């Protein structure tokens, strides 16, 4: 087999000439010619077996991709692996090659107001679409953002993905760690397991700000350190906003500090256009029920030269529960994640 790094990478014959690009969550992604379809491709390689929750990951996102088509999402267009399930170590899974993603391109390169505008609307047609499908991504951040040479943008990575569940959302106070830190709402900290789709708006505000700036909004320290962030730029949460989080040591927390000013977005960001301060102020709004739902941000006015209904799909079959991964030992997942993969066989 080809070997990348010292590691086996064992996607041949159809794939070859392969390049290292970067990382996956369980292993390295490469591009490699796909000699049938004679184009070059992304190849990510994934080794989940011996964890069960690496093993959940993995086939949660190929469940996910296999169902969904869409312009804006990342699809699997091959998956790579070994022809039983006793041979079977490593899976590989082929997707388009793309020329950057998002985290990469704000380290050197700023980007036009006409950019941001194009970049924005993408990411939340694509996820108007998971949306309709009852999914929520719930690791939406910059290196999660391909973008083509022509910048057209695709979503990536649904290994975090979960059926949404609002009526299960509440719990307690400093417990849950939904998504990459700097792209986590603040009720991920207050009172909420993120499974509901509010979640996601606020990482697609985070990366708004982040496209306007390029740097993060939040760059919260470590854990603890991500609601003195968000709360020293939103200031302090209104008595509404308050009486809404029922839970009293997340209340009490709140109560406990002194009063904040909101930083007004126009002099964090001075020369945004002012229709994207006014979409960004409803995306990292501190409420999640008041924050706005991807529909209407699509059409908010900043989006009006892309807004089109006809031309935002949403999914024929959305997901009515999870796949209840958890308890599955890994034996029994691998077995899923064999089955799964059997289409792309031989
Ligand atoms: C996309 C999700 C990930 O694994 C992210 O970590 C991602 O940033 C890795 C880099 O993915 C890239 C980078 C490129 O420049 C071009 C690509 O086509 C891809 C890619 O397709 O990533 C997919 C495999 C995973």
């Amino acid at each position: 087999p080809e070997m990348v790094r010292g590691q086996v990478f064992d996607v041949g014959p159809r794939y070859t000439n392969l390049s290292y690009i970067g990382e996956g969550a369980y292993g390295m992604v490469c591009s490699a010619y796909d000699n049938l379809n004679k184009v070059r491709v992304a190849i990510k390689k994934i080794s989940p077996f011996e964890h069960q929750t690496y093993c959940q990951r993995t086939l949660r996102e190929i469940k996910i991709l296999l169902r969904f088509r869409h312009e804006n999402i990342i699809g699997i267009n091959d998956i790579i692996r070994a022809p039983t399930i006793e041979q079977m170590k490593d899976v590989y899974i082929v997707q388009d090659l793309m020329e950057t993603d998002l985290y990469k391109l704000l380290k050197t390169q700023h980007l036009s107001n006409d950019h941001i505008c194009y970049f924005l609307y993408q990411i939340l047609r694509g996820l108007k679409y998971i949306h309709s499908a009852n999914v929520l991504h719930r690791d939406l951040k910059p290196s999660n953002l391909l973008l083509n040479t022509t910048c057209d943008l695709k979503i990536c990575d649904f290994g975090l993905a979960r059926v949404a569940d609002p009526d299960h959302d509440h719990t307690g106070f400093l417990t849950e760690y939904v998504a990459t830190r700097w792209y986590r709402a603040p009720e991920i900290m207050l009172n909420s397991k993120g499974y509901t789709k509010s979640i996601d708006i606020w990482s697609v505000g985070c990366i708004l700000a982040e496209m306007l700036s390029n740097r993060p909004i939040f760059p919260g320290k470590h854990y603890l350190d991500q609601l003195n962030h968000i709360l020293g730029i939103l200031g302090s949460p209104s008595q509404e906003d308050l009486n809404c989080i029922i839970n009293l040591k997340a209340r009490n927390y709140l109560l406990s500090l002194p009063h904040k000013n909101k930083v007004p977005w126009n002099r964090l960001f001075p020369n945004a256009d002012s229709k994207a301060l006014d979409l960004l102020d409803k995306m990292l709004t501190f409420n999640p029920h008041k924050r706005i739902e991807v529909e209407q941000a699509l059409a908010h006015p900043y989006l009006e030269q892309y807004y089109d209904p006809s031309d935002e799909p949403i999914a024929e079959a959305p997901f009515k529960f999870d796949m209840e991964l958890d308890d599955l030992p890994k034996e029994k997942l691998k077995e899923l994640i064999f089955e799964e993969t059997a289409r792309f066989q031989p």
